[PDB]
């Protein structure tokens, strides 16, 4: 029923680097996603109590949103790109498994993810 803490965007114990890659994930990939008119649903955690979503968070164990991935990516949380592209696919992915092939918020996350793995299609060498 209730929310569970947001994943973490801070933790002095974990290893992190700026790269290129990393750079190229804030300035043109989230950048991009961010703007886009279906991003909205996707710009914070679900709030599966708001929502009337009591199952949400027993069926989705790795949650994953853009305002998480946003504050990963300003506060130099992640080590590489693998471990920031692995958080955008794990979003796209918890939305197509808790919700029905065709539905509203399953477009949404299509469009994105089209635009996201054009973006990083083109991913600069490290």
């Amino acid at each position: 029923s209730m929310n569970p803490p947001p994943p973490e965007t801070s933790n002095p114990n974990k290893p992190k680097r700026q790269t290129n890659q990393l750079q190229y994930l804030l300035r043109v990939v989230l950048k991009t996603l961010w703007k886009h008119q279906f991003a909205w649903p996707f710009q914070q955690p679900v709030d599966a109590v708001k929502l009337n979503l009591p199952d949400y968070y027993k069926i989705i164990k790795t949650p994953m949103d853009m305002g998480t991935i946003k504050k990963r990516l300003e506060n130099n949380y992640y080590w590489n790109a693998q471990e920031c592209i692995q958080d955008f696919n794990t979003m796209f992915t918890n939305c197509y498994i808790y919700n029905k092939p065709g539905d509203d918020i399953v477009l949404m996350a299509e469009a994105l993810e089209k635009l996201f793995l054009q973006k990083i299609n083109e991913l600069p060498t490290e």
